[PDB]
């Protein structure tokens, strides 16, 4: 699709905000990454840029990229963005501030394209794993092993399953906003917005203050270029401060929700589950860390816990009423006993 | 280039194979890496892409690029290709479906060109190693220290020294293979291949044959999309099944065999072969794991194992006929007995 | 981009060199890295290429790039250069043989402009400080917690605040230097040179000489293809060797000196100091390892060492003569008590 929820698209407009670490003396780049979410366990990561790529703010094409340079957009191709995490990602779809991308897992996320007088890249921390939700935990994107139940992302961008605060935005600097009132620096709107203000010099800065500007300060770089977008409510980033005198309502959804089904997944290479006489001999040979653990079945209790991330023949003494064997977030298996070494006389010879 | 082994080279077609980690952790692309060979003690890896870069079907240049879009080639410049491991390689030569490339070490192999309807890249896990010939343990050799007789793959092409069976390529998915002959589903060849075609419906399915054809059962998913090669050979892969019945012989060399060369190689910063009375004290100053070991030259064996990556004066009690000392896979020392003490007089007023 | 201290620029020519490491099979790059000055506690790196970017031989601009192709320059744009570390840097300026780039933090340095079918980049290892003198260490100066002195390299190049010993353009490899004068081995200069010389055959077998060329043996490979430019004064690289005779030593500045700035710097998130009676409980939990040590003050010494990155309540027994608490190589804070632990309003001693 291109159009999935004009909830986000129409009612949001890009903005440019500071990147938390960029190492160009800490560049400002419109790819300022907040909310990395490798919270789908299926190879896929949702990333948030501070700019609203997707549809420009209109009806046409996920294949554009509209960030702010100035107070103005810069409506160019989607593919001029480069999300990456470890190895280069492959886009799945963009919607709003949010992109879904097939990426390697990563402790960080590292996005970047040339913009400004620099190379304008952006990086941020967020712990990602494509862990099974259970007694296993995994790294790399699926390419092996059995499927078993964990999170996975929606390819659907209409989701009202959660919503992120976007109600009354505020500033980011865009001193392209800030014109001059013929000696003193003058607040202006990006494309509409109730834009609040102050300078180092005295000015009113509580209430709506789009009709107030500072009449005592000349320097542009000591004043509050604002975007309270109250008709195109933008993502509320940490690198986008809020107003304090205004209130608008415009809480706006997130397109991509990690949902649980049969995620494309992993299963740590096949364990040998064999029952001998009241004993599960278990040759084990995993890849990703598997918590093997048990539930000795019957009147019995006897659990065992040991993370197995190393090949080990272990044993679990199966009782008459059974033992259970829980090779990670692979579903619990079960074993009864009375033996399984074969041959307890308890009959009458005649054969 | 060389056509002295047009056995593989000329008679090689672009081969299409599924990608297991790509754009949703899965995509359709020609490329998909089998038989990665970090088995050399060097720095170079022999790789098989599924795609047949090299020539086209002619004889000229390893610097063209023929991958599959359709069942047909796309014989273009090699400039859109990127062989990489976990970092960009430098090509050495391509011959057949096989590329030799001096690559940094890497857990994965990552190939990709955007020439498809999608991102059209491919990544897969495959084990690469380099280590010292005997003794020492390193992965990829340092940039300093001695050069010494590693295995390494050729600087050239069209060779032989070993051969892997490449006896009949067969069926791979691609519905360009299985077009429709205006009612019934129709097998096609890459450039000419003897196709032992059939479908689920009863037919002959063994023999050296392009006399096996089934049209009785119709659907591309109910029939065997084949390139049974025997004069257009590709290297055999897991994503390249063969016809169920008899092999069409086609055992084919590797033109990228391991040869001796002077690798940048392994030897951690210089040892000191010190001696006192019937003892090799050995002041050692390595920066890398060097398997030191010694051998007391008597009928005593005196084995040793000790990794030295720590600067240490160690000792080995030299027996009465010397000791030898084997400082990694850097050349053996040898040491006589008698005693020393480093030029100490033992008495010297002459009789 | 402008050039003012023609001390380095004019009195120089780029000197061809060979990269120390550039994969298993090295690329020859005349931008070979010596003298990394990345030991700034900021994340910024000054690199020395063996190439003399700057001028072409003109009067203006560091915006060009004169590296060596042959013995001759190749005077093109500097904008093809990419220093990078953990992500792309932004070049700041080149001056002399030295390029400065505002980088993300990184221990090592990796410089490169691609040329030819070879990588043509150059990288090197170099021990870097990311701490001031005294306590703690970082491998990446925090951007979390308080900022306190960080060395950093300039945002400029006009700067002569330190000086390295310099000589002159020594010898360089390349047979472009030595033609044959039809029976004699013939020096060819692209810059003018007083050439210190000898051949395999006897003549002046020191080559402590002014300008000479030994003709007793003739062929470039058995003769001294050296270009000692004595009308130029350049920095001594390791990938620049020099003649065996005269040096023209002359202390000549470095364009880049480590200075303090608004760098992300060397203190991780601030301690949470708690105080009970004569004892500091301290839950501590930064984002980066802080070498904590204390000095329970007075004639009591009490040093402590513990790397703090963990979320752990630790203790340092405040004496009655105070304590100091030394959160890294931050200057010690201090705290005395005899009663803390949330007070005892007296109606009785400690009521």
């Amino acid at each position: 699709d291109l159009d999935t929820h004009f909830t986000q698209y129409k009612l949001a407009r890009p903005y440019i905000a500071d990147c938390p670490n960029c190492g160009h003396s800490r560049c400002d780049s419109p790819i300022a990454i907040e909310e990395v979410r490798g919270d789908a366990h299926a190879g896929v990561i949702r990333i948030q840029t501070s700019a609203m790529f997707g549809l420009k703010t209109d009806g046409v094409d996920l294949a554009y990229m509209s960030f702010m340079n100035g107070k103005t957009q810069k409506s160019i191709k989607i593919d001029n963005l480069h999300v990456r995490t470890s190895a280069p990602c492959s886009l799945v779809s963009h919607h709003g501030y949010y992109i879904l991308a097939q990426c390697p897992p990563g402790d960080t996320v590292t996005v970047g394209f040339h913009d400004g007088p620099n190379r304008h890249t952006c990086t941020v921390a967020h712990k990602v794993e494509f862990r099974p939700v259970g007694r296993e935990k995994y790294r790399h994107p699926p390419e092996h092993g059995v499927e078993l139940p964990c999170n996975r992302y929606t390819h659907k961008r209409a989701d009202q399953g959660h919503y992120v605060e976007m109600h009354q935005p505020g500033l980011v600097a865009d001193h392209s906003l800030l014109s001059i009132h013929s000696a003193k620096v003058k607040i202006t709107v990006p494309s509409g917005a109730q834009v609040k203000y102050y300078c180092k010099c005295p000015d009113v800065r509580e209430g709506i203050t789009s009709s107030d500007h500072t009449t005592t300060c000349t320097d542009v770089k000591q004043c509050r270029a604002y975007l309270i977008d109250n008709k195109k409510w933008v993502y509320n980033s940490g690198r986008l401060p809020r107003g304090e005198g205004d209130t608008f309502k415009g809480k706006l959804h997130v397109p991509f929700v990690p949902v649980k089904a049969k995620c494309i997944a992993t299963l740590a290479p096949e364990p040998l589950v064999e029952h001998k006489h009241r004993t599960l001999i278990l040759h084990l040979h995993p890849d990703h860390p598997t918590l093997l653990t048990t539930r000795s079945l019957g009147s019995d209790a006897n659990p065992t816990r040991q993370w197995i991330e190393r090949p080990t023949t272990v044993n679990f003494t199966v009782t008459g009423e059974g033992l259970e064997y829980t090779w990670g977030n692979h579903p619990p298996k079960r074993v009864w006993a009375q033996e399984s070494g074969e041959g307890n006389p308890h009959g009458w010879p005649h054969e």
